[PDB]
């Protein structure tokens, strides 16, 4: 049975490239919170940098940050227990989940990407494991090992890393030497959006090779996934998933689509 300081470690809730997420009870006060032991040896840069982003963090869709503590090697994050679990596990495979459900877990997603934003931090790496759920079905963001910052002063700074997750990251990615960050987010918001109504991913890669993203390019929507999405979604979709990134929708104009203001169920 192990143990941190007054908390003891008694499940393990993730696994992971550098270590593990632990469910973690205080003794004494029986708080519950989740633990992210991370192996230094196992770099130490980039926790420095996660650790800095992550005491910026303070919105309801947004995972929070509680401390840490480094004993030897090893790192200790204390943060947020979303005791739901993930919206990837809400996701029935080629079906999706109902309309509605989905229509509030994306104006809860644009509430915590538009926070992110607004701080200048981008996520980078948006997709349904990264969607974490309260005990009410709140949408929490989770996991900032990727998150970098694209604002500081009033000065917007380009990106050039390649990073995320293939059938989510947007093709500007893939073709350019440097692209903006907040159209990157929003295009990965769109395929967790086709995920949620439809319980399966469009295409591997956004990329001229891929036949499916071709299918898209050309409108061959009485194809799979789209052929099961009902008109008004499929309309903000057609927004989404454009690809120049200078041509596609900003998030002001998402929260003017008519899907997305829609009374649903
Ligand atoms: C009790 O908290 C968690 C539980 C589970 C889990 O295995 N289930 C099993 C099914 C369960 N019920 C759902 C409701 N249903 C009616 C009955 C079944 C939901 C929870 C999964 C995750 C939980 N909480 C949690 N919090 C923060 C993380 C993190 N993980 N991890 C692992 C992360 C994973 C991805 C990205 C970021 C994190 C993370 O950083 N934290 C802090």
């Amino acid at each position: 049975v192990p143990f941190v300081e007054d908390w003891d470690l008694v499940q393990t809730l993730g696994e992971g490239a550098y270590g593990e997420v632990q469910l973690a009870v205080n003794r004494v006060t029986e708080e519950a919170v989740a633990v992210k032991i991370v192996d230094m040896k196992r770099c130490p840069e980039n926790i420095k940098k996660e650790i800095c982003i992550l005491k910026m963090l303070n919105h309801e869709n947004v995972i929070k940050f509680y401390g840490h503590r480094r004993e030897g090697n090893i790192q200790y994050l204390f943060m947020e227990l979303a005791s739901g679990g993930s919206l990837f596990d809400r996701i029935e495979p080629d079906i999706g989940m109902p309309e509605p459900d989905a229509q509030r877990f994306f104006h809860q997603l644009m509430a915590g990407v538009v926070y992110l934003h607004g701080i200048g931090i981008t996520h980078r790496d948006i997709k349904p494991h990264n969607l974490l759920l309260d005990e009410r079905d709140n949408l929490k963001i989770a996991d900032f090992g990727l998150a970098t910052v694209f604002r500081y002063n009033n000065r917007e700074r380009l990106l050039n890393k390649m990073c995320g997750t293939l059938p989510y990251v947007a093709p500007e990615l893939l073709k350019r030497r440097e692209f903006h960050a907040e159209p990157v987010d929003v295009w990965s918001c769109g395929i967790v959006l086709t995920a949620m109504l439809a319980g399966e991913l469009p295409w591997d890669q956004p990329s001229d090779s891929c036949q499916e993203y071709s299918d898209w390019k050309e409108k061959k929507t009485y194809l799979n996934p789209w052929k099961k999405i009902d008109s008004a979604p499929l309309a903000l979709l057609h927004k989404i998933l454009v690809e120049n990134p200078s041509a596609r929708i900003t998030i002001p104009d998402i929260k003017k689509d008519r899907w997305y203001n829609k009374p649903l169920k």
